[PDB]
């Protein structure tokens, strides 16, 4: 892969990169094998959404990966049957929104140069079906900023708390607009997730949700806001030795969950 290669890959196919599929192409060849290695091992059946033209499914493949490659575009099909011939490979034409994760193999893994659009909710399905034994994927950096964020930063949020709450996360490496094309507007990042097996607490993240809702509110009143009792929260806040005028992005999780508990 590379800038020269890419783009005449696609003009030989008659294809452009659209924005309405978020597409920007891997076009690194030493980028794509940092992707690969921070995956290993393949202990797992490996599901990669958004092939594009098929440069990592291709590295997976030939590091021994057990492929599903779901890919929205059908004007894809061309190009990935040309680059990915000869190879074991189970692809989907489809939204990966809608593909039923919840199903997939206990142990199975995501390696995925993902589209901008739907990363954030993709992520957070596949965390909550607590099927996956490692998710490894590209984000813009800002996003990669939220799910790896620490209290009382710009980036620190319901995000982080949700990422937290399910997986142990990791900023592997930035990579520049240069490593695509065409080239985003911002750095990407590589960010790998790695569950715990943790599902979802709809308790918890209702609390975590009212918490960051009223943004220029202390915890207490944006909790108060959101129809828990003020006198409970204020006690809740004071047995864990909180400030009573505590921000939301001051707390990390346990203290989320300690808070929770006292008010139940
Ligand atoms: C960063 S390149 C993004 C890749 O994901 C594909 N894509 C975009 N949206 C979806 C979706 N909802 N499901 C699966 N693949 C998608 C694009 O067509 C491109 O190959």
């Amino acid at each position: 892969a590379s800038p020269q290669s890419v783009r005449a890959l696609l003009e030989r196919h008659g294809l452009f990169a659209d924005k309405r599929f978020g597409q920007n192409f891997l076009v690194s060849e030493a980028h794509l094998r940092r992707i690969v290695e921070a995956a290993r091992p393949f202990t797992g059946p490996v599901f990669e959404v958004g092939p594009g033209l098929g440069a990592l499914t291709r590295a997976l493949l030939e590091a021994g990966a057990e492929v599903t490659a779901i890919e929205k575009d059908l004007r894809l099909r061309p190009v990935l049957e040309e680059t990915l011939s000869g190879l074991p490979v189970r692809l989907v034409f489809q939204d990966a929104l809608l593909y039923p994760w919840e199903e997939v193999p206990q142990g199975s893994l995501l390696v995925a140069n993902l589209p901008y659009h739907i990363a954030t909710p993709l992520v957070t399905r596949l965390l909550k079906t607590g099927r996956f034994a490692r998710l490894v994927f590209l984000v813009q950096k800002e996003v990669a900023e939220r799910m790896t964020a620490r209290p009382k930063t710009p980036a620190y949020g319901v995000l982080t708390l949700r990422v937290a709450h399910h997986a142990v996360a990791e900023r592997l490496f930035d990579l520049p607009p240069g490593a695509f094309f065409p080239p985003p507007k911002v750095w990407s990042s590589l960010v790998r997730l790695t569950p715990t097996g943790a599902l979802d607490d709809p308790g918890l993240f209702r609390l975590v949700e009212a918490a960051f809702g009223k943004r220029r509110k202390t915890l207490l009143n944006a909790l108060a806001a959101a129809g828990y009792p003020k006198a409970r929260v204020e006690e809740a806040l004071r047995a864990l030795g909180l400030p009573p005028r505590v921000r939301a992005e001051e707390l990390d999780l346990e203290a989320f969950r300690r808070l929770r508990e006292g008010l139940e």
